[PDB]
């Protein structure tokens, strides 16, 4: 046959026609029925499970070499689209995807071909990936000549090549790195430049290449048992039948309507101690992610982020196959949790991301190293407007109040104890709060949005990576969100520097912002700040037998590590994001995990939970009369009790003390409105306004519409007294030539 | 014959051969006769000369795809020697050279295999390269299924990416094509490396258009004259070329050792530094000296002990790089001849200690600007070679040293055609030049790396960069005072016009001039920098006020200042800054810094102090306290000479002389005094102190020449200034199963 797709087709005629029939019957390749399945029931049932169990086995059995993270596989049909997943982070379930897909619609078939036995690797920054260091490894499956499928394995190199803001800071693009299953010397060669060590890239090569090849003969082995004609119906009703699950399930658990959100999270590049050579990317900005999520009678859904502002000079930014491929990690934990999850859940969504936003920027300048920061601060609204149905529908144990920024990323660079190149890191922030219920509190530092099986680690393993040593590991009183159920705690660890050589430190995540929200009632969880400490003179204090820091920064407004460190130069504000630091033995360093939002009013909560936070760390004691209205007191045991009546009075009062300093919303929107037609407001309020506007003119006329501003009254960015470098000169992707990339997305 | 090399070697066997060879007997290949040559002269002179002229045309033919002058192309023998060089900067001939020894010593051969119409592309910065942005295009050469030589092509590609870098795009010798066609991954994934398409595309279209005629040229001309007579001629034109270098060094110079030295400031404390790592943020200064030695038998030694350490800069350089390229100078002094190959580098030894700048040895260190530390580093053997040509009396040959190539402005944003601005004026293309033994220095003439000097058009440059040019004018008192005259640079005014998105900065010397004079001479003028933002330009050019045009005549005594009164005014000695803001009607200063002179300035002719004047070299002012030569403004309003009166102050000035120096000895006493108590800027100390580290024979001097005890230390850690880097190392021996090549004693 001509082309190389089973039937003869070439993988973009094979692929153009499923996309057609896809449009025209709203069904993935215009399937109506599913034959196999209906037919052949228990044979159906039978591909996925073998297949299934083959691909976590290639995941599991690859994994054993090392000395789990974003290790994952995937198994596609012949147009890219996945069929199964392994265990793991399946947030690159949709960049691998989009890997095959961009050699489908730039003609790889006929340059540089694609041939059983070929190896290609990929992680290019303009296809889509969530960081330049997963390293995709995507390999063809062929029967008898002919092919059937891809395999793609991506692992995150931890040994990758300050202050980034342009993407001129590395890019494969689905290179052919081997044939005939032996990769070119000319790429080991060139690839072990692109790091600083050299045995992480190497192991994780294999391990893709090892789990890739499994899943190959995984496959020849199912279709050699049971047929090229049976697994190549499954091959493309298996994505169908995703999308008939993922509307299932939405008539089932949700409500139709319309439910509208936003997120917000700070980046403060004005700080001095946000050391970027542009002088133009110096200036406080915030992310504006708002999404109104439309659910339909049919069991279908759309979230359209009209009104997002603009892609700005950081590391934050990210793409619209970023954005979307990885939105199904968070998804997956609360409306769709389930080992059949493919693209088929793809098709049943619609994505609305408009062209230009920091979602989809367009631009080929766009940085995204850290794309984490701006997601997970977008996605958390989701979880609060998906609650909503299930709180209307009446299944409350489902309702989550959202996910906690996964902040404060320990990063260090230098030689370590053992005289050699720093290349792992702590990496605590996998166990953040949780949002809470609308039946219990949220799980204190227990999970990330990227991956709920949160493990903060062992205290003696981190030691034998880091030149740190832990003064402190303590649960983050405050951290949660206040509410009738409280959110989940972060937690906090004391840091020293110890036995390490030119070495430096940045704080990492939310600091002016919260970027969760509580749910009906329930408060934010607190925002992040930074400590640190250099010219300790902790040794001189040890040996003396002083006061030294220990344990957690339980109260920051009243911290007493400070009084400890007179000779010190303490750090201690609300800058969460710095540039690299030099930092020396007998330092430290704050390692604080944000808390998750929480649920209903503080004042129903149950006083003796309230109690119960206090004696357990989780509260500080102050809080428990302002925030939910508990007298507590202090027993002879130490621990605190309720006051039953005390506490009836103290609701009853700050129910009055409400409705006093509280104003009719009429009254406080007309004096809010004064301040806009005034400007007054931050230059990061404005600018966030300005930019939000031009790129979404929806979202400019219901502003307008409902502070009712007349036409007069304009916010252009170009008058806020900000560089506006990028907002009106743009490179986008167009200019590239012979390069065609796919849209995932309405723009 | 299984190996691809003519005769049945592999491409390592066979090199290694012929190194062996060359270590054990001191000639190229072991070559002590050169049958071709002596008993076919005719048909020996005939290749070379048909080889060379093939190799001009392909330059020449290939530059017509696009519209540079670092475009180059070089033919190599089978085991990575250069034969020939075309027209254009040979900067790359070493760089080049080493990518194809990279492949014979790391199995190229065996993985991915090297094949006739095979494409390769390299700019690999651990196997050594000038700039990033230069990137190699190679080719094979094979004739009845054997290998017998390689293509190298070389462009500067103008629109690559990469800010304040402080530490390290690599392509390690890709094969990027075969069947002499290009692969696709290979050309969608470079189209992500560059600004714009266009430089790229076609750089590499001419590349291996030239590859491919040089190939054919090759191919034409062993059919006629014989695959014997050319892989005979392969070899023997090597060591032909060490020959000639031996021959004109006992022709020319003098044996003996000569010492020189040349420095350079990095001055990366200052705010306008926008550096993103806290630990690079120091004053530093580069240390490059050298002691030459020649050899009665004509060899000649260049050895660099007591450099400093590299830095957090971009200013560090590969040894392939110092090496490759440090025969762009001697090609205009020593073997300015059209037969150079690298036979001169087998007639020349080079000592690059491991550690320094120059030859650093760890993977971090970053090169993408390292011209500021190599021209201030090979101007001092201008100066060492001149004393062999003055003893010798060759007086013609004599030269003070080149310039530093400084001021490299540099634009980024958008243009007057809403467009990525990618093309800057190359006005840093025409430096002073030295003084000679025998006249004054050629001012805005030249730059080190390229003799044939062009300033560009300012009609040119402005339909380029969205510049407009309100002044051009010769650099008064920039060149170096002496008996001859340096060569004064220039500098042109820039006003921005029509950018949008618009960045600048500026690069070069500043505190420190790297260039000396000779023999009695001066330096050159050091650089400073001067940019005014928000000049309110727009209001006084329709008012009619005063607007500042032409040069900086005197910046002790400037005039555009005074006219700027609403503006921010940037005027002092930072000659490197990051990207800084820049708008319409702001103004930006490229002064170009002129060459050291010659001789003592008492003994310059007055005449030639009186045309200086009226002619815009020296100012004034100094034609009496520099020269001693008193002028007075005739009825034209020109500057004559007075005879008496000048004939007076050089006499005085004599005496002043007598009276305000000192005996060295009394001086030497007083400054060990500072020594011994540390009294020096950090930059100062910090130079020594990693300069002795690197470089114990160094300290071993300093120590004696300045008596000093063993009790007496210079501890780098004891400055003050951060030291990462000093005593941790991310060594390249640590990359697995990489094998390098040493083409210097380290
Ligand atoms: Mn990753
Ligand atoms: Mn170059």
């Amino acid at each position: 046959t001509r082309g190389i797709v089973r039937g003869g087709e070439t993988l973009k005629e094979h692929r153009d026609r499923l996309m057609a029939a896809t449009k025209a019957t709203g069904r993935y390749a215009g399937l109506k029925t599913l034959e196999l399945r209906e037919r052949e029931p228990i044979l159906y049932n039978k591909l996925f499970s073998r297949l299934r169990a083959g691909v976590v086995d290639a995941r599991e059995t690859a994994k054993k070499i090392a000395a789990e993270g974003e290790l994952c596989f995937t198994l596609y049909n012949a147009a890219g689209d996945s069929l199964l997943t392994s265990t793991g982070i399946i947030i690159h379930v949709g960049t691998m995807g989009a890997a095959i897909k961009y050699m489908i619609e730039n003609n790889w078939e006929a340059n540089p071909g694609v041939h059983d036995k070929d190896i290609f690797c990929n992680n290019d920054s303009l296809i889509g990936n969530v960081h330049p260091c997963d390293i995709h490894t995507i390999v063809p499956i062929f029967w008898e000549g002919e092919l059937i499928g891809w395999v793609g394995g991506v692992t995150h190199v931890i040994d990758t090549g300050t202050g980034q803001v342009q993407r001129f800071g590395y890019s494969i693009t689905c290179r052919k790195v081997g044939a005939n299953d032996t990769l070119f010397r000319d790429w080991l060669h060139e690839s072990q430049r692109m790091v600083r060590t050299t045995r992480y890239w190497m192991l994780d090569e294999r391990t893709r290449i090892a789990g890739c090849h499994m899943i190959r003969k995984l496959v020849e082995e199912v279709v050699a048992e049971e047929g090229i004609e049976a697994y190549w119906k499954f091959a493309y009703e298996a994505v169908e039948h995703g999308r008939l699950g993922l509307q299932a399930r939405i008539k089932a658990m949700t409500i139709p309507g319309t439910y509208r959100q936003v997120g917000f999270v700070d980046v403060p590049y004005a700080h001095e101690d946000v050391r970027v050579p542009s002088d133009f990317a110096k200036l406080d900005t915030i992310m504006h992610a708002p999404c109104e999520m439309t659910i339909r009678r049919d069991g279908t859904w759309r979230l359209d982020f009209e009104g997002s502002s603009r892609w700005g000079w950081h590391t934050y930014n990210a793409h619209q196959v970023s954005f979307t491929s990885g939105i199904w990690v968070m998804m997956t934990q609360t409306l769709i949790p389930s080992e059949m999850i493919n693209d088929g859940a793809a098709y049943g969504t619609e994505f609305r991301l408009p062209k230009g936003t920091w979602m989809n920027p367009d631009d080929r300048r766009v940085a995204f190293s850290y794309s984490w920061h701006f997601l997970v601060s977008a996605w958390t609204a989701l979880w609060r407007g998906l609650s909503r149905s299930y709180f209307g529908r009446g299944y409350l144990e489902e309702v989550n109040a959202g996910n906690a920024n996964t902040s404060n990323w320990l990063q260090g660079g230098g030689f370590n104890q053992y005289d050699e190149i720093h290349a792992v890191n702590s990496f605590e922030c996998a166990a953040n709060g949780t949002g809470a219920t609308a039946v219990q509190d949220g799980l204190s530092h227990a999970a990330a949005i990227w991956n709920p099986e949160g493990d903060m680690g062992d205290m003696e393993i981190w030691e034998l990576a880091e030149p740190l040593v832990y003064l402190g590991r303590q649960i983050k009183a405050s951290s949660g969100g206040s509410g009738k159920y409280r959110g989940g705690c972060g937690f906090e660890s004391l840091r020293m520097v110890w036995n390490a050589k030119d070495w430096t430190m940045f704080f990492m995540g939310n600091g002016h912002i919260s970027s969760d929200w509580g749910l009906m009632g329930g408060y934010p969880a607190a925002s992040g700040y930074r400590f640190a400490a250099h010219k300790t003179n902790l040794k001189e204090l040890i040996a003396s037998g002083a006061e030294i820091p220990l344990g957690g920064d339980t109260d920051p407004e009243n911290p007493t590590w400070d009084a400890m460190l007179p000779d010190a130069q303490i750090k201690r504000d609300k800058q969460a994001i710095t540039t690299e630091e030099m930092f020396s033995d007998y330092d430290l360093y704050l390692n604080y995990m944000r808390g998750g939002p929480g649920f209903g009013d503080p004042l129903d909560r149950e006083p003796q939970a309230v109690a119960d936070d206090i004696n357990g760390g989780y509260v500080l004691e102050r809080f428990a009369g302002e925030v939910y209205g508990v007298v507590v007191r202090k027993g002879a045991d130490g621990q605190y009790g309720v006051d039953e009546a005390g506490t009836a009075a103290a609701r009853a009062q700050i129910r009055k003390d409400r409705l006093a300093k509280s104003v009719p919303v009429s009254e406080w929107m007309k004096g809010e409105r004064e301040k806009i037609l005034a400007k007054d407001a931050g230059t990061q309020v404005r600018q966030m306004f300005a930019a939000s506007f031009k790129l979404g003119p929806r979202f400019e006329k219901d502003f307008r519409t409902f502070w009712s501003l007349p036409d007069s009254w304009t916010l252009p960015e170009e008058e806020i007294g900000v560089p506006t470098y990028g907002s009106r000169y743009s490179m986008d992707i167009s200019e590239l030539p012979d390069v065609h990339t796919v849209q995932f997305v309405e723009e």
